[PDB]
């Protein structure tokens, strides 16, 4: 006894993920520290990129061996200790293009 199919029709939200997949893949994400401007790690980088895309409020990355609470919204970091920074979101792409 088979039922058969439900729902083939009505769009779902994870056919589409190829847009944010075929871009998430090259993007980086760097901090910037008081005087100083850092970047996150290979792994890191990611995990910021991820919160961005998957439409987060904020993500909580390891910076300096502490925890620290990344908002997306505004692009900066904050940990309870009395440290912030602000991250930025680049694309890498490099070819001659105009428009």
């Amino acid at each position: 006894g088979s039922s058969g199919s439900s729902g083939k029709s009505i769009r779902l939200a994870k056919e589409k993920e190829s847009q944010a997949d075929y871009i998430s893949t090259y993007v980086e994400w760097q901090y910037i520290d008081k005087n100083i401007t850092q970047c996150f790690d290979k792994m890191t980088n990611m995990k910021l990129e991820v919160a961005w895309k998957a439409k987060k409020k904020d993500t909580v990355v390891q910076i300096h061996n502490q925890d620290f609470t990344v908002d997306l919204s505004t692009n900066t970091a904050t940990a309870p200790q009395g440290q912030t920074f602000t991250v930025q979101r680049l694309v890498k792409a490099s070819g001659p293009s105009s428009g």
